[PDB]
RNA sequence: UACCCACCCGACCCGUCUUGAAACACGGACCAAGGAGUCUAACACGUGCGCGAGUCGGGGGCUCGCACGAAAGCCGCCGUGGCGCAAUGAAGGUGAAGGCCGGCGCGCUCGCCGGCCGAGGUGGGAUCCCGAGGCCUCUCCAGUCCGCCGAGGGCGCACCACCGGCCCGUCUCGCCCGCCGCGCCGGGGAGGUGGAGCACGAGCGCACGUGUUAGGACCCGAAAGAUGGUGAACUAUGCCUGGGCAGGGCGAAGCCAGAGGAAACUCUGGUGGAGGUCCGUAGCGGUCCUGACGUGCAAAUCGGUCGUCCGACCUGGGUAUAGGGGCGAAAGACUAAUCGAACCAUCUAGUAGCUGGUUCCCUCCGAAGUUUCCCUCAGGAUAGCUGGCGCUCUCGCACACGCAGUUUUAUCCGGUAAAGCGAAUGAUUAGAGGUCUUGGGGCCGAAACGAUCUCAACCUAUUCUCAAACUUUAAAUGGGUAAGAAGCCCGGCUCGCUGGCGUGAGCCGGGCGUGGAAUGGAGUGCCUAGUGGGCCACUUUUGGUAAGCAGAACUGGCGCUGCGGGAUGAACCGAACGCCGGGUUAAGGCGCCCGAUGCCGACGCUCAUCAGACCCCAGAAAAGGUGUUGGUUGAUAUAGACAGCAGGACGGUGGCCAUGGAAGUCGGAAUCCGCUAAGGAGUGUGUAACAACUCACCUGCCGAAUCAACUAGCCCUGAAAAUGGAUGGCG
RNA sequence: GGUGGAGCCGCCGCAGGUGCAGAUCUUGGUGGUAGUAGCAAAUAUUCAAACGAGAACUUUGAAGGCCGAAGUGGAGAAGGG
RNA sequence: AGCCUCUGGCAUGUUGGAACAAUGUAGGUAAGGGAAGUCGGCAAGCCGGAUCCGUAACUUCGGGAUAAGGAUUGGCUCUAA
RNA sequence: ACAAAGCAUCGCGAAGGCCCGCGGCGGGUGUUGACGCGAUGUGAUUUCUGCCCAGUGCUCUGAAUGUCAAAGUGAAGAAAUUCAAUGAAGCGCGGGUAAACGGCGGGAGUAACUAUGACUCUCUUAAGGUAGCCAAAUGCCUCGUCAUCUAAUUAGUGACGCGCAUGAAUGGAUGAACGAGAUUCCCACUGUCCCUACCUACUAUCCAGCGAAACCACAGCCAAGGGAACGGGCUUGGCGGAAUCAGCGGGGAAAGAAGACCCUGUUGAGCUUGACUCUAGUCUGGCACGGUGAAGAGACAUGUUUUUUCACUGACCCGGUGAGG
RNA sequence: ACAGUGCCAGGUGGGGAGUUUGACUGGGGCGGUACACCUGUCAAACGGUAACGCAGGUGUCCUAAGGCGAGCUCAGGGAGGACAGAAACCUCCCGUGGAGCAGAAGGGCAAAAGCUCGCUUGAUCUUGAUUUUCAGUACGAAUACAGACCGUGAAAGCGGGGCCUCACGAUCCUUCUGACCUUUUGGGUUUUAAGCAGGAGGUGUCAGAAAAGUUACCACAGGGAUAACUGGCUUGUGGCGGCCAAGCGUUCAUAGCGACGUCGCUUUUUGAUCCUUCGAUGUCGGCUCUUCCUAUCAUUGUGAAGCAGAAUUCACCAAGCGUUGGAUUGUUCACCCACUAAUAGGGAACGUGAGCUGGGUUUAGACCGUCGUGAGACAGGUUAGUUUUACCCUACUGAUGAUGUGUUGUUGCCAUGGUAAUCCUGCUCAGUACGAGAGGAACCGCAGGUUCAGACAUUUGGUGUAUGUGCUUGGCUGAGGAGCCAAUGGGGCGAAGCUACCAUCUGUGGGAUUAUGACUGAACGCCUCUAAGUCAGAAUCCCGCCCAGGCGGAACGAUACGGCAGCGC
RNA sequence: GUCUACGGCCAUACCACCCUGAACGCGCCCGAUCUCGUCUGAUCUCGGAAGCUAAGCAGGGUCGGGCCUGGUUAGUACUUGGAUGGGAGACCGCCUGGGAAUACCGGGUGCUGUAGGCUU
């Protein structure tokens, strides 16, 4: 009662019948594995984004009326 | 079309297990009727229907003697209750909200008080809305109606990716607490981490399908185990009571006479009739023919021959011992044709990873023999491979992104083939060179690196040959990425990390489109059967001598698959099959079987007393062969060769060694001149040695091509096996 | 078309013990084998008559024979009924 | 005992007829040779009753033993006991 | 083969040995008593019965300072408890026993041919196979060597004995009588054979009558090829003429039986023991029924406990009888 | 006051019960462990890959053989230096690693990872993430971080065991440790117990059963997935045969041989292998019988010889016909005796069991030896042990027939099959050839034999149931006579008929050539058996005689008087 | 042209020997009071500035060894695919593509980075 011991005879085959499938990647993947010290600290960066919330919009007004200006003095 | 018959071509018997079945594998004489995936419960997903944060359904109840009813209808019963509506901890237990703004505590990323919004954000997002601009309309212009196209811009479901946030458990760290009590009281924070969680829901009930189980469980199938029972009419013993065993042989004790002797007693002749005694009927048994018979007269009989036949003999009836028990002069014998453990009924449809079977058509899709784990190796589990069900989108609706058993263009990765060993390591030959060192022997030396050798080991330049477990080098095929919108380029915010400043990452806000060739609609989720014995071929390759052997790689097949071809045939060559008419091919073919050369086919090769005749494939080797045909190279030659026929083949010379004979000649050192024309101090014949003969060498005659070694083609030799015989046959 | 003598099918739905070639399948039936193997253990029958539809086989007579009194003879037990 | 017969009992033991092939199964017999046969003298045949003679090794002194080996055997007419 | 007479061990004086039974104050041996009963071994007679008690058994008025439980007693604690002392049988230790199971070895030198070795050295163990016997039913090498028997002998008989692997009641050696026991040889005999022949009966054969069965996919002429690697069928050849009778044993890998061998199965049974887990039975202790009286002693304590011994008779037990002194 | 019974405790207990007695495995058993791991290789340059493929290692060891930090330099060699030499100690020079780094190898390592010192516990406490085997689960092992407490160093840094790749272990259970933890349930306090979180006690069959045998008394489910026959493939081994040629052969390679080497055939040896068969193909020998092969032992014909004759080896055409009788043995095989012309070798399912036999293997009974505590085991012996069925189809042997030929009969032909004869002695040749002598042939003839075919019965023999005829035993017919019965009463002699190397008779001819030897004669102005041509030539082959007579013919005869006929031209 | 300090790539830089070094530096060098370390001020630590390029270092030189690159070896060895190609077989040829390694010949022999000198 001998049998044969392995074989990797049409497997090339089998894995390629659905067609060997390159892992779909999706732009933001996942954080989970970054080193602790980095999250521990972006997170506070991402937490207290809005406090500065007002100099950031009315700055945006400023060059977008310093750019509203510069596409109308190009007319 | 169906009945019978005829013909040409095709054609092996089905079912089955199987790598492979027409099989010298098994089931199958034939025909009828019967005959095998069921019901129940429990999950799971899919699907249909009712209602929907609820929704039932049961048990009850209220309504009938039922005809239809043991139905239907109804009931704050309808929620007692289940399931859902909420999790998380072992548990005490806690328990899903955040944002924002203003005000007040020091805004301290801490604590408290008033107001607003309420499930956060980013990226895709079916997609609706808004729409610049076009596109006409019989005029120039005016202008409201109608749509088509529509760059660009907005809301953005479902879902996916991510970042945040909250609940609980645990940890860490740290702050302030509230006070019906005192704080070994309770309460809040920041950061990480465990969770089957929340983050404005989707369940309940009822059907049907598929799948997995528990059930006898797709049907049939054990050897067994258990509980109760019935048997000694067979046979095994014991007991009780009955019945039976011709005729002969040997001849024991006892006894009687006679005779000896002194006595003990001993002889001789009788009697006598003992014995698990002999022959041998009846009886009981069963040795040998390995006879008869062997679907018998017989589920053990029949003949001849045999054993025993007054005793541990044979028997009849009565009675005792009953199943892990009996009984045994003991063979595991016998116990009612049954005995290494009876028969009967039940538990029982015992269990089976193992055989056998498994019932109508058509249509579409279509495998595996591999992975890890297993008291696993005939089985499962999980991977794959398969199907079904879908969904999410794309846009051939003049207006596409995406992927890929591709290839380019860049760019890394590699240690195999080859190569090398005057590069390491490991082997290893030779010489030259070296008292390298040194030696061990020598020979010439008292001894002496003195001389000359020698061999050993080393090493200085060299040289021969090697390595799968060696490597300076170093391919081919091959493996990664990359070839943009998730991309670049500006502007600005945030940080508890990082730092002289900046880094870096994260955010918000704007600015810009086809980025190599060729192909094609892509993405994603559920259930899930079968399979988990494989086999063959090119190439690579491991054992083995080799195998139709054992074991891998890579692809392809066969299994799962027919057709043309290979005569025949799984697997070779072509080529993959809906049913047909025409054409044309592939691999193969084209004398005849047998479709096609019934070419005025080319050019050659070969004759076999064993011819040769097509990938897999089925037959042969070294070695030969003036058999014939080509070459290759070297020869020879009109100063006349080659061959043929004629003359010489000698002298110096019994040369020297060898004498045993070698004056040329068993053998060898050799070993050259004279006559020269030419004769080798000899090719051989032989002769003890010569001679004699002959051959090289040279001549005489003849008239032009000849000779030798190799090499390859075909045919021959080498070539021997058994029922007659196979290029498929004829030929 | 025929024979047969009393019930039966189409469509829309529901329910099954629902389709057989096979299991050394079950039951029943029937072949080929085949008018074959066979009707061969213990020596043996023959003649005439009777009866009768019918005689190798019954019955009677005659003849030849065997069992041969440890019987194939005459009576019983158990068993049979 | 076997073999033949009276007494008694049967009718060849689930059939008959025609033939004498092969194989058989049962029985028989063989010239010369005699175990050369075969695994082995398997089977068969040699012996066989009685009377008269005769008897070994060995021995547990009982046996061996019917050891072995020889002779005789009818019918008739007598005789003796 | 068993049995057997015989020989031999072994237990046991009856509350006994062996033994049955589910249980009783139950039964067998036992209507018994050591010349009896039960348990084994060898196997008449003759002649013998050798060494070994280390191993495993069995057994022993045998020490149980080894261990060792239930209860029992002691101590701490609040109590479950915990910890002490002690100690039965068997186990450990020590005697005996082999007619219990069984065991009974290996090396060198050395004598006046050679060889062999009386003799002498080590080593080991529990003794190291003694009397005998052997190529035996026991011997691998093996057709051992010699002789005998044959023309010729792996056969037979007889001797030889470093005997793979003989041997003393797991009995050794013998051996008259006996044997449907196993061999070998000789005489006689023979169809066993050279070498077959004929004769008889019953068959078979044919006929009248009567009539089965096993078996059967389809079936039935061969060679070679291929093929699941030995075809009847297929390929290519060879060929083929109705329907049958007696024979016949080449073929149908003929029938008969889901191979008795072998291997697998997490399928069994029978038997074994040093397997695992248990059991009836039996040995020992404790507790209970279990009392009365007597002495006396130790230990602890300053009564308790342990109780040792000797009595008693009411439970209980056995014995006898027709319950008679 | 114990016996004894009732109940608990310890011991003893194959007397009894139940059960187990691994897997892999070129069948299994015994051997190993490829059963968990680790190196180098195999492995075909990513990774990954098999076998009881190689070459090896592990179940460890370390208080430093770890963590830092310094500080140096190793193996080996040369030259020196009192005892001191190939080796102690010192000094200089050379020294890419040729040392060392606990161990197997493989990688890695130089003001190091090596060696020497000083200081030490990062071998500590704690979440996650990832890699490695992978299902992309664990365990083990590892890699980066983060949070604490530290060690070390001026410091940068390094360090959570050992320079890297191996050195290890689930559930349940037990124990230890941790928190003023939780539960211990109607409250409360203490014990006690249960949780929670980490370690340990272990499963080596290493994803983890608590486990000895035997069966020859055996059973069942299966298996050609797995042996013991045959057959295939293969051909080591076995057998048979070539090539080269150093040598043997007095001389001389090749008459006969032939080393060192090398190429093959063969399936009559054994193996390997496991394709076929396990709902069974009857598994050794011998007996009988046929046929076939040639790798020729004899005989016919020949060539060779170290062939004078005789004898004998070598080779060619050749399988026509031969190849025996016995002793031992189960044997195949073997050995001998004896004969012969020779005692060649083989195939046909290792031909042949519905053909035999059953001696050997190989059931159950027994016996010894060895082994085993035992049941039992033993290619160790030994004795006893059932051998079935044919009537079916085919083949074969005989036997009737069959369609055709108008019907019949007679005499015939021949297609095709079959096939048969064989060897020896004696005499003569001749004591001749040859030889020196010893020795010693042949062809032609003649006489016979062996083996084998075909007959046959005159004689000899065998049988004999003419139941022919005598002779006899027992009985039976009253006796004589005549007979009968006793499975053929027994025995003599016996006709016919069958029948025997146990009697007798008969066995027959040509053709074409093989091997071989020759002729003419080329290629190759010679020579050649050959290339074209010819000749002799045999147990061979074919035919003749001999046997059969075809879905093959031939010639000739007679052809239905009839009462009904019917035809032939 | 050049050095010193710290370097990057790590031999075109190494090794062996030969020749030449103005000035700054680098060094040799001179001492052991303090710091520090040794058996030894040899090395290390420290205080120095009398001498010299003797050496390191720099720079050159060698028909130098080594390395680095080309040529040749060679379209050779090997190989992706292909055939009903050859061959008894070993193997070999061709088609479609890729394409090595020695021996043997050439050429080269350190490029630079920052900060400071010197040649003012
Ligand atoms: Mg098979
Ligand atoms: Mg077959
Ligand atoms: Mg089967
Ligand atoms: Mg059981
Ligand atoms: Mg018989
Ligand atoms: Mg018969
Ligand atoms: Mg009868
Ligand atoms: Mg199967
Ligand atoms: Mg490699
Ligand atoms: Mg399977
Ligand atoms: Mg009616
Ligand atoms: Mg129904
Ligand atoms: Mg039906
Ligand atoms: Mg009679
Ligand atoms: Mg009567
Ligand atoms: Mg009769
Ligand atoms: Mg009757
Ligand atoms: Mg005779
Ligand atoms: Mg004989
Ligand atoms: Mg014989
Ligand atoms: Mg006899
Ligand atoms: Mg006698
Ligand atoms: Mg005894
Ligand atoms: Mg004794
Ligand atoms: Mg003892
Ligand atoms: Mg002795
Ligand atoms: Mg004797
Ligand atoms: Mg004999
Ligand atoms: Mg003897
Ligand atoms: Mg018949
Ligand atoms: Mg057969
Ligand atoms: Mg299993
Ligand atoms: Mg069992
Ligand atoms: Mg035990
Ligand atoms: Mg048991
Ligand atoms: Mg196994
Ligand atoms: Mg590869
Ligand atoms: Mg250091
Ligand atoms: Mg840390
Ligand atoms: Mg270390
Ligand atoms: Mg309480
Ligand atoms: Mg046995
Ligand atoms: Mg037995
Ligand atoms: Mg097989
Ligand atoms: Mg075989
Ligand atoms: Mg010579
Ligand atoms: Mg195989
Ligand atoms: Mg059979
Ligand atoms: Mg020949
Ligand atoms: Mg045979
Ligand atoms: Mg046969
Ligand atoms: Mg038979
Ligand atoms: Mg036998
Ligand atoms: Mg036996
Ligand atoms: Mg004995
Ligand atoms: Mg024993
Ligand atoms: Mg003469
Ligand atoms: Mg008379
Ligand atoms: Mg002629
Ligand atoms: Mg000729
Ligand atoms: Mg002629
Ligand atoms: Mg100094
Ligand atoms: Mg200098
Ligand atoms: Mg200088
Ligand atoms: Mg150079």
């Amino acid at each position: 009662a001998k049998s044969k011991n392995h074989t990797t005879h049409n497997q090339s085959r089998k894995w390629h019948r659905n067609g060997i499938k390159k892992p779909r990647s999706q732009r933001y993947e996942s954080l989970k594995g970054v080193d602790p010290k980095f999250l521990r600290n972006m997170r506070f960066a991402k937490k207290h984004n809005k406090k500065g919330l007002k100099k950031m919009q009315a700055n945006n007004a400023k060059a977008m009326s310093a750019r509203a200006e510069a596409i109308k003095a190009l007319v």
